[PDB]
Formats: C-alpha cells, structure tokens, sequence
C-alpha cells in the first residue's frame, strides 16, 4: 500500500526536516532541544533507508503505518524546533526546558525499536500542544540572565559583523577603521563570554555592533 512515490516524497520531507535541524543546531549548539539530534540524525538515515527500499521497486516487510508514523515524527520534530528557534527567542527559560524535553522525548520514541504508532502519533500531539503551550509563557525580563538562545542572536550578530568585515572593510578601507571595528567586535565577544550577562546587556551589545559597522561602512575607502 505504499507506493514507490508516496516513499520517495517521504524520503523528501525527511531529508528536507534534517536539514533545517543541522541548521538550527549549527547556530544554537547548546540548546535544550539538541541533546539528542545525533541518535535524530541516524534513525532518519535508517528510516530513508528503509523508504529507499520501497521507491527503488524492491519489497520489504516492514510495517507501512509505522514508518509513516515515523515520518510524521521526524517532521514534526523539524517543524517545532523551527518555530520555537524563530519565535520563542525571549521567551523565560522554562518554556524553553519545557519544549526540549517534549524534543528529547519525541526523539527517543522515534528510535525506539519497540515504538508503537499510537506512542509515535502521540508524541506528535504532545510536541504540538507543548509549543501551544509554551507559547503563552511571558517573556524574559531585561534584567534577567540571557538564555543561550539570546546570548546564540548575540553571537549570529557577532559573525555576520565579522563576515561583513572581511568582505567591506578589509577590502576597501583604512587600517585605522578597520581595527575600530575590531575594537567593537571584541566589547561584544565579551559580553558573549560573560555568564551573568543579562538580556539588556546582550541586546546592547548587538546595537553597538551595528553601529559600529555602520560607521565602519560609511568611512572613506582608499
């Protein structure tokens, strides 16, 4: 009952949830919801695997409902780290430990050799209504100590301005302008450093990044 193409699109939504999964973990590797992407990474390999199989015209046993099942988890999973990546940024730390579990647990189920599609199915409802819930939960307050998704927007900040360094200051403008930029740079690797930064303090340290690149811009090249 499944089809060499209905396998092949499961493979595609697969492989298209794990690489937003390596991205997300690329720039925040010490979040919650990453404990487990390694034991992720590798059952998605075996569950396409065992797609492949049936794409390719060949005839395996294994039950259809629950590789869909499966399927369905491991892009549930891509979804839910998606969003929460992209708006839970400022969210308290609760919400944050709340949803990794809900992550880890999902992930443990869909590696687990004796998962059930009613257990599968299951987590995920239980991803969709830990996000659901989770949602509502009050934000940080600036005085409170940045979460390590603030201080990961503090760090994305800190690369993209030394990218944009090499490639528009080095390149074209004078040596004295391009280690003021340096100068900027490092105040705000600091704060990354600091482990009782607060939010206020990160959030400050990414406008003065800003700033100070945009000075660097509009110097005078030579």
């Amino acid at each position: 009952e499944l089809t060499p193409s209905e396998a092949q699109s499961a493979i595609d939504d697969i492989n298209a949830a794990v690489e937003t999964l390596k991205e997300i973990q690329s720039e925040e590797p010490k979040a919650d919801w990453s404990k487990e992407f390694d034991k992720l990474f590798a059952t998605a390999t075996e569950l396409t695997q065992s797609l492949a199989v049936v794409a390719g015209g060949y005839q395996t046993l294994a039950n259809p409902d629950l590789i869909m099942a499966r399927t369905h988890l491991i892009v549930e999973i891509g979804l839910t780290v998606d969003k929460s990546a992209n708006n839970l940024r400022y969210k308290i730390q609760k919400a944050h430990v709340e949803l990794g579990f809900s992550v880890t647990r999902a992930i443990m189920r869909v590696a687990n050799i004796g998962a059930t599609v009613y257990q599968l199915n299951d987590s995920i409802s239980d991803l969709r209504a830990t996000y659901e819930r989770v949602s509502t939960y009050r934000d940080l307050k600036s005085t409170d100590t940045a979460t390590i998704y603030v201080k990961d927007l503090l760090n994305k900040a800190i690369w993209n301005t030394r990218v944009a360094r090499d490639k528009e200051i080095l390149t074209h403008k004078n040596f004295r302008t391009y280690q003021t930029l340096n100068k900027e740079i490092t105040k705000a690797v600091r704060v990354w450093f600091k482990a009782k930064a607060t939010v206020a303090e990160c959030d400050a340290a990414i406008a003065k990044l800003n700033t100070a690149y945009a000075t660097a811009y509009s110097a005078p090249s030579v």
